[PDB]
């Protein structure tokens, strides 16, 4: 519990900010049909033009207010177009001579938006927000969202809005939405607004630099975490860690001066348990590669505190999970936490150890250390005897090279297990695909002097290499990988995703 | 149709070689339950133990022999395992006091053998065809295939049994001899006697893939290309037509010309076509990308691990479209009307190539700015799309060894198949089941095509941020596809064989099989 | 000849070549040290030792016939020097007739037999005694004990370092460029060592004449101008010559030297140049040197870091040493021997026109070979080469060539390697090593590398899959090429340009002229 410090200015903790400006957003939803009111703030209509590419804008919703009205007219919004993410907005007085800003996000030609599409409409609709000073935002639909692309809105507006000032040294009170069928889609405003927080929460972990995140200071949040949601907790210690064997596990944190620490959070319903659930996340805080340095052009040494993603998405999923309660169900919130360093005491290439399974494992490259925590973390959900086991992890850079940056990948034992998983993607909106796990492979894995290899020599499918691996961790369980590698953090936006908590929701909630 | 040399030496075609061993060889199917006749050259017996990991052998068939009959005995047997790829020779004489060879190998304890599997198994059979000069091979089908995996299994048999010598001159192996008579012994065998010829059909036409593939870009080149596609378009009554460079300006394929500039060989587009007798139901193009050497051009394959001496096997998708009319023009389906095409030409670096950043307009209208000139087969398949579809066909697929970064998604064993269409894309999955050359379905990510904008141009070759290159590639020849179902199989990961140093022939089945079962 | 190709009017159509050298001009004079040394115009220098003792005081021991000299170089005057080898000192003073001298010393150290290494270090020091001097006379007294061939090295050496190339000077011409005309030289025996100053003449200026050619940049030194230097040569020395161009190369059918220069504007020449004793033939030797132009890699093309582009001009080096031995062997005219000189001329480019890796290309004696790398180009061409050397029937086929950046990594700057396939041979090359000072080291062929290079398509590979050994791989590739007579291969691509100096060393050219003379 008590994290070691270099020097006195060494951080002791990470800060997590639990009360956000978007808790106090009090949020209404109308239906269309009646009008709209037009009486404060900023007012934005989401409009797009079939067929149309960039075509002009045209609004249909009635608007209760003349002189709003009239800015509206047809031959007024055609002068802007609907080209996706375009978007004007004019300060002009209304019926009441009250101040009131109107305008228009574009959301292009096709009918049915993606998740890349709807959040590149609210990045826009974020931009106005940022730069307006507005005790209202009122978001009128005239463009078709079911319900979870609804929610998907909420979510994203909430986590692209909020801005995370924790190390550095004004928000709207009021959303309105004005959508057809509007009482279908209420419910989905607070489960909107727990799914942003489980995501803005997992976000703040991992962009939480390693000096403030490591496996000290991550296990301490998990334990505050679980005792503000009332879960069951254990932090198993390195003691308890040499009894159980986890060698391989034991070996990546040896070079570390922050003892490795083992996260177990359990969330158990009140009622019958019918399935019992194992979610595992990587949990690097830091992965310098070890000695086999990060060090290659390319290799991006400066992101790697984001290598305890899978950490902070299962940790992110136990949030939602402990808020909203679902019936029925056990699940194990799991990580092997620990610091992949460069010193007289890290392990080297090389280096035969012995996983708590008993299989001895040939060390090919220490920047492979991902998968060696997760084959114990693997051994210790199995023990648990559950129905299935989801581990989530950025685990390969070659993920930039099969899906890139927008989909992660999803490998596994159990085909119903994956298409569980898949239909999650789906409601999630966080893009997930199948990939193979190629048998053909697997022989590259024989070590001459090991039971196995922990990397292949010759094979440059890494992903699907990797899952091989740690298939050999997992006996008689369904299972599946969840590679985020590639998806975890948003380039473009200098920050996380917090990709995979709402995924990891849905699949424990339906 | 002459092709250009720079000295006399310089060779002005491919060799092909169309009367192989394999096709002297005489195949009998014989049904198991009448018994085995060991009575010369070598008898192998598959067998497995399901269960037992390396449980023992255990001869269950009926042999025709006392001699050999008592030798098989499960207690003679029994030292012997079933682990996969092990094979044992063994020697006796039979009733008539003949010596025979008898043998098997290995199949394993799983009862259902992998399309991976067989292959094990037939590599351990044919290292018992190599250095032995046999007359006959007799083959015992002591474990269960369904039709298409005994197909497989011939398929495979023929193609690794056959050795590509046409470049050999003083490297004899003057010990090379092909067995006469194949023998074969399955339970049900009326049922798999029809797969025999399709096999050997399917054989060939995977073997000439492969021997265009293998041929070096001195040989191969678009001219000799292009000729070699005529003379297979002769030999099987296709209509055939090949655009050179002035009816290709003509069809202002400027995409496609403009990767050839630097080539000292003219480009050539090859186009045959197989049409059914009848009513025509469906009307396909399938289409193969022919680089003949791919240098990279300007953007030189200079780079640690670009395999610039790979080069020549950048018409792979091309040698996969020609092996596919061979086995359509012989086995003649019905109700189909086939395109096979190919836009060839080669990449080279000289005073006319074109050059990063060039601007270049594509025959439907579009311009491009090439950002990389080693991105150069998807636009010689811009070109090649657009040609497609103003055929008017219900399908398009095209096939190409068009991304390194295949190697990274799916590796050497599974190609890639990414389309604008479900239904087509299923259909080609269910070809790689029964053709046992196996794709995985890959998706064409929309929200990366805003990397492809162009400031200049109407559209960028390349993407500035994804390095999700196969994707990219997908979204950029997607482009190219106004209102036709589309497919792309990306086979730059499976096309060449790296253990054994040669081309799988990769597609040719794959294709003939999505064509058959339409 | 044949007309060199231009692709502007400006473009160089032949090699500018300096044969009237100021070296040629210079007097040898060569005195027995035990009639004393007279000391009068230019600069006399004594090469004195201290055998022993390291940094040793200078003493200088001959007789000199001067009172003046003689009392201002006693004992206790040159005791405030001393002999650390490469150091030097000038001395002035009047003589007996009143007339100003310039005198001094370099220092040879403290070991009694100066390696090659130690004399070049005393030459140059010698050398730097002489720029920037205008002088008509040097003399040099050895008080050193030296073997004929290393008093030869010493005039080859001095000759060599001495010369300046100004070919391509224009606007930067040494103003103050100013030759000795006289070299006195005193030594003990001395009617003993005077055979040796024209051979050391003959010597330097074919080591400088190939100097020359591979400082000449491929834009002078193309295949067509250089095979028109080598006919001109001939022409001079009257030596039998024989240039072959494509179509006679065509007919010869040697693919594997043609498709290397496919990608070139300048069409390939084959170089055969022949001297015959006018005796009874003995011994008949073919010399083959590799003669790329200009080795840009081809489509394999040399941007590595470190691939050194901008020097490739200097691999004909081995032609450049075969040409050289020509001009030696020529001048000095052997008996009882046939030397063929030979070289596969051509120029590895980029081009429309070009060989690809993966091509697959038949060579005269019908193997058929993949090409794995277009920058393995010298092996291809000397495939050829020394299959049209085996056709002439000679005793010995020696090959040349800056075939291998390994070597670098062998045997260095310094020393280059011999392979072959027979020992004898190979020894009577590291006997001329011997004779010549040019220092060569044996290396093997490797036999279990061989494996490497089997083709899955063709008879052979060009090179090795999996080793890292290229030299010896290389070494075993060319050894396909020579059927049944005895043959050697010797890769100077470490040693043949003086990375310290910014020049060619012409190396190779006394090596293989001992090699022929010996025999
Ligand atoms: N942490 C893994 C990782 C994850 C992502 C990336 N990466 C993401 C983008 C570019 N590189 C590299 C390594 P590892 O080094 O494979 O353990
Ligand atoms: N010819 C394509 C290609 C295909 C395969 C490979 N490759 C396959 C294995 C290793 N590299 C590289 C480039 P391109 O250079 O992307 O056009
Ligand atoms: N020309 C040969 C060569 C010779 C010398 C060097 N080299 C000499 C010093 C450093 N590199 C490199 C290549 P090649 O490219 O091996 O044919
Ligand atoms: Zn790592
Ligand atoms: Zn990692
Ligand atoms: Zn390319
Ligand atoms: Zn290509
Ligand atoms: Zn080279
Ligand atoms: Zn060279």
């Amino acid at each position: 519990s008590e994290v070691p410090q270099v020097v006195s200015l060494d951080p002791t903790s990470i800060p997590i900010e639990y009360n956000t400006p978007i808790h106090d957003i009090k949020v209404q939803v109308y239906d269309i049909k009646g009008g709209c009111n037009v009486e404060e703030g900023l007012t934005i209509f989401l409009v797009n033009n079939p067929g149309k590419e960039n075509g002009p804008v045209k609004i249909s919703s009635k608007v209760n207010d003349k002189q709003v009205s009239e800015f509206l007219k047809d031959e007024n919004m055609e002068k802007f177009n609907v080209k996706l993410g375009t978007s004007k907005h004019f300060y002009m007085f209304n019926d009441n001579k009250n101040s009131v800003a109107v305008g228009y996000v574009g959301c292009g030609s096709v009918a049915d938006l993606s998740e890349a599409d709807m959040k590149r409409v609210v990045l826009s609709l974020v931009t106005m927000l940022h730069d307006n000073k507005l005790s209202k935002l009122t978001v009128v639909f005239e463009i078709n969202v079911d319900k979870n692309l609804f929610r998907f809105f909420l979510e994203t507006l909430f986590y692209e809005y909020m801005t995370d000032e924790r190390f550095k040294s004004e928000y709207i009170k009021h959303l309105g939405v004005y959508i057809n069928n509007a009482d279908t889609y209420k419910e989905e405003v607070e489960k909107a607004r727990v799914y942003y927080f489980g995501t803005y929460y997992a976000s703040q972990l991992i962009a939480a630099p390693s000096n403030y995140c490591n496996p000290v200071s991550l296990s301490n949040a998990a334990v505050e975490l679980a005792q503000k949601l009332n879960l069951e907790y254990k932090i198993l210690g390195v003691k308890e860690l040499e009894e159980l064997k986890m060698g391989a596990y034991l070996s990546v944190g040896k070079g570390s001066m922050y003892p490795n620490k083992f996260i177990h959070l359990t969330y158990k319903s009140k009622g019958d348990v019918k399935k019992k659930i194992a979610l595992v996340g990587k949990g690097i805080t830091f992965d310098s590669g070890g000695y086999n340095l990060k060090a290659a052009p390319g290799s991006m040494i400066d992101l790697m505190k984001f290598d305890m993603s899978g950490c902070a998405a299962v940790l992110g999923c136990a949030y939602c999970v402990g808020t909203l309660k679902p019936e029925n169900v056990e699940i194990h919130f799991l990580s092997a936490v620990c610091e992949n360093m460069v010193s007289k005491n890290s392990y080297r290439p090389g280096d035969i150890i012995t996983a708590s399974n008993g299989k001895t494992i040939e060390v090919g490259n220490t920047d492979a250390e991902g998968r060696l925590t997760l084959a114990d973390a693997l051994v210790y959900a199995e023990k648990l005897g559950v129905d299935y086991i989801v581990d989530i992890a950025t685990l390969t850079g070659a993920m930039l090279y099969s899906l890139g940056t927008s989909y992660a990948g999803v490998f596994g034992n159990n085909e119903e297990l994956i298409n569980k998983i898949l239909q999650s993607s789906k409601t999630s909106n966080e893009p997930v695909w199948w990939l193979p796990i190629i048998n053909e492979y697997r022989a590259t894995l024989n070590s001459k002097y090991a039971d196995i290899n922990q990397i292949s020599s010759s094979v440059k499918a890494s992903s699907i290499v990797a899952s091989l691996f740690l298939k050999e961790f997992v006996q008689n369980t369904a299972w599946a990988h969840i590679d985020i590698a590639g998806v975890s953090w948003n380039f473009k936006a200098r920050k996380p995703k917090g990709f995979g908590v709402r995924l990891l929701t849905e699949f424990v909630l339906n």
